[PDB]
């Protein structure tokens, strides 16, 4: 586990993000595929999370990536890391036009058939609706195809990279999805399953009659995107590109930008409700052009079409998370010239919705100042009519935890570090003063929350409690008295804290820049989280960072019941039997032969929680690049054990 940095004080911030760059990159210690030198989500295989095994990779895993190499570019003038990681990402985890046949035969008028969504996974099957329900029209697909062609240029979210699970060829990397059935689906509770479906492996319509009651079952491939990742990689990308010209070495970077601005002109795509009816209905009513845009990035954009015979599909979500928008990003699409769309509407959608976005965070601001959770254009995922007083913000209603409820969406504090280090980029590079109480408050919230103790650690928020409504949307913040947010527990999550720091730190920038004077106290916080996340996380074997965390949920491995529908009976790819009964351990059978599968079996044995160490390829990347902000805006600032 962690031991503490023998680090000199007086290190700059700067050599310790190269010391730490040094140690993601190098191959020894395997953060990256051996084969292709793609991210893994850590080096242990062994974790359940959003991912349920560690050698997946995310589209996250590579939006950190492209921004690690940014900031390598910006210390070092080496440019070459943007454009292996850019190109690593559209080999792999980009469907190209090969993996997307039949994206032509799509069709703007009828983009997809209606499904309900349900609040407990032994609902699905959810039956397809061809018959009495009419779905809106895609306003966007046209100008999209007219620059780019019919393929869609996004992340798809999970990938598995050496083919664990088995649905691919030899060791193949293979497109694999998980959630599929609604709120109450858990990491625990899910089937995980090809993209690509050729029933080679599954039951006898692979895993399409798990999820989908469809009329007749015909071989598909299905993606879907999660679109903080698309952001987070765009937003990198801009710093790349202004730390290139500032060193008269644009060229380098130049065909990554063109890509950054066409991906940021497909994530138009997670503007819209998930079958584009109208804003504000509690209804089913099908909208024809922009009424659908909510205009904010909603949790996915899902699509795909048939294998055999050509047909397409495509759906939006109408749920929103504050954590998953980047008015940044946003702002970048929306008025900087080298990432100008390709499209002939993009700078006008864009234009809206970073504006959107903004209106959303202070919407949602708790009266203590930390951001809650979001909001949807369709409750209970079957566009009922909104419950009395329900709060709302532009016609969607409020929601406390979009999407997920095990555990709820918004109970974890690193959305606020994520989602408002965005803000302070935004704010940084515009001025933006429409920006700064939402800002202050954040900032005042987080200052109270942090504890750094006298012997060198330190504490930050891990799990938050949500209470009451925003009041509804005039355009203007009230201080939702009514809005409350606690925090129930503190940790010392090293991704977190690094990212904290990042905010903190843009943030103090952002003061120095456009106020009378530098927010002192944030700039050395920052420091502080920079300091203590290194000196006490510090892998003496020489692998970066290192955590110590109690997993009580991995319990689960063996307790939690998945759902299979009755009746149904499948395979996985190594014998694994689908069926009803199953434990999350049963149809992922190999996990048994992991090197930390004893480990947390006699935990599991004991009714203790295991304890795990973890190198996740993130957790280094946002500590990483907290220590190149300050290296970047604090210059003279230099490392000292706290």
């Amino acid at each position: 586990g962690p031991t503490k940095a023998p680090t000199k004080d007086g290190t700059s911030y700067k050599d310790l993000f190269l010391e730490l760059y040094g140690k993601i990159k190098d191959p020894k210690n395997g953060y990256f595929s051996p084969d292709e030198g793609i991210p893994y989500h850590s080096i242990e295989t062994l974790i359940v999370e959003a991912p349920d095994y560690g050698h997946v990779t995310t589209s996250e895993a590579f939006s950190y990536y492209v921004w690690l190499e940014a900031m390598y570019g910006n210390l070092t003038g080496n440019w070459s890391g943007v454009e292996t990681a850019w190109k690593v990402m559209e080999d792999w985890i980009i469907p190209d036009s090969t993996e997307q046949p039949g994206m032509s035969s799509y069709n703007p008028n009828s983009p997809a058939t209606y499904a309900d969504e349900y609040e407990d996974p032994s609902y699905y099957p959810s039956e397809l609706k061809f018959d009495t329900v009419r779905v809106g029209s895609d306003p966007v697909h046209n100008d999209l195809v007219s620059a780019y062609g019919p393929n869609m240029y996004l992340m798809h979210w999970l990938m598995d990279v050496d083919n664990w699970y088995g649905f691919g060829t030899g060791t193949r990397a293979t497109f694999i999805n998980t959630f599929q059935r609604g709120e109450q689906e858990s990491t625990w509770e899910t089937i995980p399953h090809p993209s690509i479906e050729e029933f080679k492996y599954g039951g006898p319509n692979g895993f399409l009659d798990l999820f989908t009651k469809d009329r007749s079952y015909a071989k598909q491939w299905r993606y879907t995107n999660a679109p903080d990742a698309e952001g987070r990689a765009i937003q990198a990308v801009y710093w790349a590109n202004k730390w290139a010209k500032e060193q008269g070495k644009g060229s380098a970077v130049a065909s990554v930008v063109s890509k950054a601005a066409k991906m940021g002109d497909f994530l138009r795509n997670d503007m819209f409700d998930k079958y584009f009816m109208k804003i504000g209905a509690q209804d089913k009513t099908p909208a024809t052009g922009y009424d659908s845009a909510h205009y904010l990035m909603a949790w996915y954009t899902a699509w795909g079409g048939g294998i055999g015979a050509s047909w397409a599909w495509k759906i939006g979500c109408s749920h929103a998370h504050f954590g998953y928008q980047n008015p940044f990003q946003g702002w970048v699409s929306a008025t900087q010239s080298d990432f100008a769309p390709k499209s002939s509407n993009g700078k006008r959608d864009w234009t809206t919705s970073y504006k959107r976005q903004l209106e959303f965070y202070q919407w949602l601001q708790s009266a203590e100042g930390g951001i809650a959770g979001g909001a949807t254009n369709s409750w209970n995922g079957r566009y009922e009519k909104y419950p009395a007083g329900t709060s709302t913000f532009y016609g969607m209603a409020y929601v406390p935890h979009p999407v997920y409820a095990d555990p709820g969406s918004n109970q974890w504090f690193g959305f606020q570090a994520w989602s408002m280090q965005r803000v302070m980029e935004y704010y940084l590079e515009t001025g933006d003063s429409s920006v700064k109480n939402l800002i202050k408050k954040w900032v005042d919230w987080v200052m109270s929350e942090i504890k750094l103790y006298d012997d060198g650690t330190f504490a930050i928020p891990s799990d938050l409690e949500w209470s009451g409504q925003p009041d509804t949307w005039t355009g203007t913040y009230t201080g939702n008295p009514n809005l409350h947010v606690r925090v129930t527990s503190y940790g010392t999550d090293l991704g977190v804290a690094g990212s904290l720091a990042n905010a903190l730190a843009t943030y103090a920038a952002a003061t120095e820049r456009w106020e009378g004077k530098l927010d002192t106290k944030a700039r050395d916080m920052a420091a502080e989280l920079v300091n203590r996340a290194w000196y006490n996380f510090y892998c003496s074997e020489g692998k970066g960072v290192v955590t110590e965390e109690a997993r009580a949920d991995y319990k689960r491995f063996f307790e939690q019941e998945v759902y299979v529908p009755a009746g149904w009976s499948g395979t996985m790819p190594n014998g694994d039997k689908i069926q009803p009964g199953i434990k999350f351990i049963d149809i992922r059978t190999k996990y048994r032969q992991d090197p930390y599968y004893d480990i947390v079996y006699q935990a599991y044995l004991r009714g203790e929680a295991p304890v795990l160490n973890y190198h996740r390829f993130w957790h280094e990347v946002d500590l990483a690049v907290a220590m190149g902000v300050l290296a970047t805006y604090f210059p003279d600032m230099t490392y000292k054990v706290p």
